[PDB]
């Protein structure tokens, strides 16, 4: 396994997205790894069409709350280790985190919390960010190569959304959230899209408000990060705005080893 083409997508409900192209994306076999966030799958009851996909292994975690959160990873290769959650109950019970190790790297697939509903959920989001950073840093200390994909639910810089000056009081673009992303990258991680493309207008989420996606009034909420030790392995990093069916579009990257 010299090459990995990875795609990551918040589907805003997996059952619904299966009728709107997700199955096409998976069954095309274009991607070595397909990560989905926000499956909204209750009690491990996956859509039948997803259950016995062929040529892919698949792994899912569900939240305790039904119809909420949930993430899954499909891969052509069988992981050498599977861990559902970071090992902290108050975060693991929301089904936001799925680890799959491969021979060449550790993959963390994450649906980071949205902080808009309340102060308490903004607090939870920031606490989740802290736990995640400590978790990733411990693996990095051990010499793992880390790939982290998913929906961070924050636009890092002003260039990462179309209307920054309308959104500074909104979770998603709060100074403290952006500051946490600064702290994360400074610990030795790379925003893969920005390894190759410095330009604005590159978003991965748009409101369902009429015409917002057509007018590209968007936010870049979805990322793939790599630990610095993977810099020379990253050959491309993409956003896929042509893929419909959710309020987010996919993002991805390509790795090459050996
Ligand atoms: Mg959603």
């Amino acid at each position: 396994a010299e090459h990995y083409n990875l795609i990551s997508w918040n589907v805003n409900g997996l059952r619904a997205a299966v009728k709107k192209g997700f199955l096409d994306l998976l069954l095309e076999h274009r991607f070595d790894i397909v990560c989905v966030q926000e499956t909204k799958v209750s009690q491990d009851k996956l859509p039948r069409e997803v259950k016995n996909i062929q040529g892919y292994y698949n792994y899912f975690v569900s939240a305790e709350q039904n119809g909420y959160s949930g993430v899954g990873t499909f891969s052509k290769n069988k992981p050498i280790k599977l861990e559902k959650g970071m090992g902290i109950e108050v975060f693991d019970r929301e089904g936001r985190f799925l680890r799959t190790d491969y021979e060449d790297f550790v993959l963390l697939n994450i649906y980071f919390p949205n902080g808009k509903m309340s102060q308490e959920r903004l607090g939870y989001k920031m606490a989740f960010y802290d736990a995640f950073l400590d978790y990733a840093n411990a693996l990095k200390s051990e010499g793992k190569k880390l790939v982290i994909c998913g929906d961070v639910n924050t636009a890092h810089k002003e260039i990462d959304l179309a209307r920054p000056k309308q959104n500074e009081m909104i979770s998603g673009f709060l100074p403290e959230e952006r500051a946490w992303m600064d702290k994360f990258l400074a610990a030795g991680y790379l925003d893969s899209f920005r390894m190759f493309n410095p330009e604005g207008g590159n978003y991965s989420w748009w409101s369902y408000r009429t015409g917002a996606r057509s007018r590209n009034v968007g936010w870049r909420l979805d990322y793939v990060f790599v630990s610095e030790n993977l810099r020379e392995n990253v050959k491309s990093a993409s956003i896929y705005p042509e893929i419909m069916g959710s309020d987010h579009c996919p993002v991805g990257l390509e790795l090459e080893f050996v």
